[PDB]
């Protein structure tokens, strides 16, 4: 575990992370996809061997010795708000199980279901709060990756609020 487990936020491409493993915002079919998923496919394409997994789950595939945790959030275009919220919470719970099992001291994580799976809604707070619920009991250093300047400020504020 990390000496003093922390949360941090960075505004940059998660494919250039400085952590011991990465969480992909995957699709259920293990396809290259777009956004975070396409960046992850370009950087770790070996990790997409048998990476298909259902919504609300995470499946880890090694690229060399570097673990890629494929986490499948719900597409809110297809799910009800209620069922989508349950599957989004579940995906993060499965990420915490994998991070624990791998014994890593640090993980790079995107906000699941906040881009093309958002159903056109701002889900920063919803997604981040499910991330915290799952990861708070882990002792890995968590580094959240985002691309928008206003998102970086709001995520940083939420981290700092808990102290
Ligand atoms: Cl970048
Ligand atoms: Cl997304
Ligand atoms: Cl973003």
């Amino acid at each position: 575990g990390a000496m003093a487990p922390s949360y941090r936020v960075k505004r940059m491409d998660i494919a250039k992370n400085d952590e011991e493993c990465v969480v992909n915002a995957a699709n259920p079919r293990g396809l290259p996809g777009d956004g975070v998923c396409k960046a992850v496919y370009k950087k770790w394409p070996e990790s997409f061997k048998n990476s298909a997994t259902p919504v609300g789950t995470a499946k880890t595939v090694m690229c060399g010795t570097y673990p890629v945790i494929h986490a499948v959030g719900p597409n809110f275009s297809n799910y009800t708000e209620s069922e989508g919220d349950r599957e989004l919470a579940a995906a993060y719970r499965e990420v915490a199980k994998e991070v624990t099992r791998l014994g890593v001291n640090s993980v790079a994580i995107p906000l699941l279901s906040t881009g093309v799976y958002s159903g056109g809604k701002d889900r920063l707070t919803q997604s981040l709060n499910h991330l915290f619920t799952a990861m708070d009991s882990t002792d890995a250093d968590v580094v959240i990756y985002c691309r928008d300047k206003e998102w970086e400020k709001k995520i940083s504020e939420a981290i700092q609020m808990r102290t």
